[PDB]
């Protein structure tokens, strides 16, 4: 029943939001296949008679000719601005193709939207990129990015919601209006954004919901007279959203949303979420500018993540070189010579326990668990086959790890690729962390049709059995130590065979 | 030595500024004038000699001096907004920085043509430009759209993407030229065009503009600051006189205006977005900053797609690497012998036409292989460096005895296991005859007379021999992965042999 949250066909809602008009048409002659029901009020045209008719009937001859010229022999990926005044109401036109048919969306521009101009709100664009490149911290990047986005959009709340591996996400940047609830640092259940929503947003990197009280406007005819199926509004900005999400936004107290998908290597790294207490529409030009800001944000995040990884590598290079020098001139087994100086090995990874296993002898330094427990863990670790392994919560993946979770809640293990059972394990003790959640972690939904949770208060969750995160430099140091041990061990076996 | 004189001039201390602006180096607290450019005798009509030890209120007015004082007070001078002033009826754009405990303020003179140009329309397609940059799937597309946008905003006839090489010389990879204008696409340029001093300066200052090449430098009076009795360091000053040799070089090219943005990748001068105009024309500082931001985005996207290409090569070589690893694991012989069991797969792993496998006084050659003695001499030379892997596209350049077999093996990709036993795998690529294009005389960078830039700018063919096809990033990745697999398998075999 929880999994029902990821079963709705969001790609085929059969309706569009009332803030615009939709026209799915045949490509060559621009004959109308289906039209949204909103044309009974806007432009005053009956949607039933608008079947198998050219765009000239409703949109006028000149605008239809312009659309025909634009869509002819074009990939529809570099279409310029298209603003039309159709019976005195202004529309911004976007073109794409769903299934061998031309889908055209007319976003209705109100007087407030017309007053807003793309020049002044994007005048500080170059200064914003200069600040982005000049920022030396990720927090500075987030702060200036959400500040600029709030400046152009004008929304009360702007969030940077980064997703985790399991699905749930965390807010890391917050820019809120006065007397407005703060979600900085709060974790949210994965049910807020289902797998279907994430999959859709991996392709469409821009979504806007001006109002949460809107009544969806159905598409007539519902079935296309081409394949007798439902129109795929996957890349359509004029797509009705699930009513559960509207109720969720109402429960949060916001009535307008605007999200830009952040993509890093084809994965939904995070979302630039936005929130307004009152309905308000954002022009498509500003939305595209925010999308470009999001792509630049992802690029700079990747750049500084690589910078941090290289900084950790540089600060661990000296320790790695010292350990390599000790290993090369020990004349004993590689891990024995490594264990000759235990404190240096400890500070190489910053762990409080060292366990070195070499063919039925295990040596423990510092805060070390029971040797039998470490042996059982080690024989479990070789089953995966990975040369190195890092785990910040051993009890989560290793059920018998709860007994010694107070002593060893973080395990960083690395072993040489030889039949002899050998390896090096670093243990980090548990740190008691009160993770902050927005609402009930154990009650994501008010089971009644699914209903979003009404309560949005901060809950403390004392998450036990989790140690300090292993940094990228930590696993880099483990891998470099493994490589040095490989080289030195090969040298020793070759020399021993020679002599 | 005399050629090295190209990298000895003190460009950071020219002692003069270009006439298209005004310079004011001042004391920080009271904004008292330390030195002022000599151009104030014509602009604003002030004697530069009497303007010593005087506040900015004397020349710049009370309100503008107060604004500058407020801006420079308790500020890092890295986020200063626009500063436009109308000083005795002529407009200036003000830039602030600090050289040595003193406030350096540059007033770029904005002409009527510059005033007519607005930052809105020329940057209206900014978001579309970034969308095109991110949507481009090829480096050539990136270069094309980048130079197209930069030419659109700047209006210059020629725009070049000049990427530097390791040795200093660079190559143009993007070209956007006006009709009836000479093309430099694909041409190589000698390293003497941009000396080491210029590269070092541009590594810090990522924006340079020279509106005119016939300008007479305007000296700074007093020449020596009455603080340390030294010369003012105009390293980060846009109003800095350039070397006359560079002006003569630009005149020889036929251009009278230049505009370059430094491209930085990991703290290194990857390349320059060079520009060229046949007539003098000034570009406002706002458009120059926008072009600088475009250059930084260009570098970021270049790095992104370079990583993408490296990962694509890794992916397309993963299957071959896995097959070779499977063959290595179940051979029961020596690692390189089992590797040599299938020579064609090893060849197509790196796309080389010669394979040489060395294992303890036996060398096995497959395909186009040199003389075994030559390969042995090369191999004993290779272990001297100590690098686990080595890639060379021109062996004769670094290995003098490699000219004998340059027709057969001009590219060497070698990888060896870290053991006392002399073992290794070498891949040989044959020489490909390439006619490198140079702009002018490669053997005569300068017309030795003071150094004089070369007058001739015609295309010269240079048949560069002894150079094989470049080893790709995927090539060295495959070599390193093969080395790692050989390391793991060899350790397993020695451990098993010791056990039994
Ligand atoms: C089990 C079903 C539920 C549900 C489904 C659902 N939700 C969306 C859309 C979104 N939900 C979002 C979540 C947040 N908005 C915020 O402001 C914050 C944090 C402060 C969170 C975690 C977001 C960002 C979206 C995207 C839309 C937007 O607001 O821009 C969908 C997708 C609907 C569609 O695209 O048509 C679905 C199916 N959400 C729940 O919470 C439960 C009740
Ligand atoms: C041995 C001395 C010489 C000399 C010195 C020199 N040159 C510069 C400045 C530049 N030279 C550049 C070269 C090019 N411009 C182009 O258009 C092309 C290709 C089509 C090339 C290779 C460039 C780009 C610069 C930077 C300035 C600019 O044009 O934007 C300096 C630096 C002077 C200063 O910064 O004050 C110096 C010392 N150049 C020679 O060719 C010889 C004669």
């Amino acid at each position: 029943l929880l999994a029902n949250c990821a079963d709705e066909p969001i790609q085929f809602p059969g309706a569009i939001q009332p803030h615009g008009l939709l026209f799915t048409l045949k490509e060559p002659e621009l004959t109308i296949l289906q039209v949204s029901a909103n044309v009974q009020s806007v432009l005053g045209k009956v949607p039933d008679q608008l079947a198998g008719q050219t765009l000239d009937c409703v949109l006028g001859a000149g605008w239809a000719e312009v659309i025909r010229s634009t869509s002819a022999n074009d990939s529809l990926v570099d279409v310029p601005r298209l603003l039309m005044s159709v019976e005195g109401v202004e529309f911004e036109a976007l073109l794409h193709r769903s299934q061998e048919a031309l889908v055209l969306e007319l976003e209705i521009q109100d007087k407030a939207a017309q007053a807003i101009s793309y020049s002044e709100r994007t005048g500080n664009m170059g200064r914003m990129l200069r600040q982005l490149h000049a920022a030396a911290d990720l927090q500075t990047l987030y702060e200036v990015s959400v500040r600029e986005i709030q400046r152009m959009t004008g929304y009360d709340r702007v969030l940077i919601y980064r997703f985790e591996e399991e699905g749930h996400g965390q807010v890391i940047a917050e820019a809120s209006a006065p007397a407005m609830e703060l979600f900085n640092g709060l974790f949210f259940p994965a049910s807020d954004i289902p797998e279907q929503a994430r999959e859709l947003y991996r392709r469409n990197w821009l979504r806007i919901i001006p109002d949460a009280n809107y009544t969806p406007v159905p598409l007539v005819p519902q079935l296309r007279p081409d394949t007798q199926q439902q129109l795929d509004l996957s890349f359509s900005t004029l797509r009705s959203v699930s009513p559960i999400h509207c109720q969720y936004m109402k429960n949060m107290g916001v009535l307008s949303s605007m999200s830009v998908s952040l993509i890093q290597g084809g994965k939904l790294w995070g979302l630039i979420s936005c929130g307004h207490r009152t309905p308000l529409y954002v022009s498509h030009e500003l939305r595209s500018a925010c999308q470009a800001i999001g792509q630049v944000l992802s690029l700079q995040i990747s750049a500084m993540e690589a910078l941090e990884v290289s900084r950790q590598r540089e600060t661990k290079i000296q320790t790695l070189q010292q350990l390599h020098q000790m290993m090369a001139t020990s004349d004993t087994d590689v891990f024995d010579g490594l264990a000759q100086q235990p404190q240096l090995l400890m500070d190489l990874v910053g762990a409080t326990g060292v366990a070195i296993i070499e063919d039925r002898q295990t040596h423990c330094y510092g805060n070390c668990p029971e040797p039998s427990d470490i042996r059982a863990l080690h024989t479990w670790m070789m089953a995966g086959g990975e040369p190195v392994y890092a785990s910040h919560h051993l009890s989560s993946v290793y059920p018998p790890g709860e007994a010694y979770q107070t002593l060893a809640s973080g395990v960083l293990a690395m072993s040489l690729p030889k039949p002899v059972d050998n390896g090096v394990i670093w243990f980090r003790p548990e740190v008691k962390q009160s993770v902050q959640w927005s609402g009930d972690p154990n009650k994501p939904l008010n089971l009644d049709r699914l209903q979003p949770r009404t309560s949005f208060e901060i809950w403390k969750v004392e998450m036990t059995g989790i140690a300090t995160k292993w940094s990228h430099g930590d696993v880099f140091a483990a891998n470099d130590l493994r490589r040095s041990a490989l080289e030195n061990d090969l040298a020793r076996q070759v020399s021993k065979e020679q002599q």
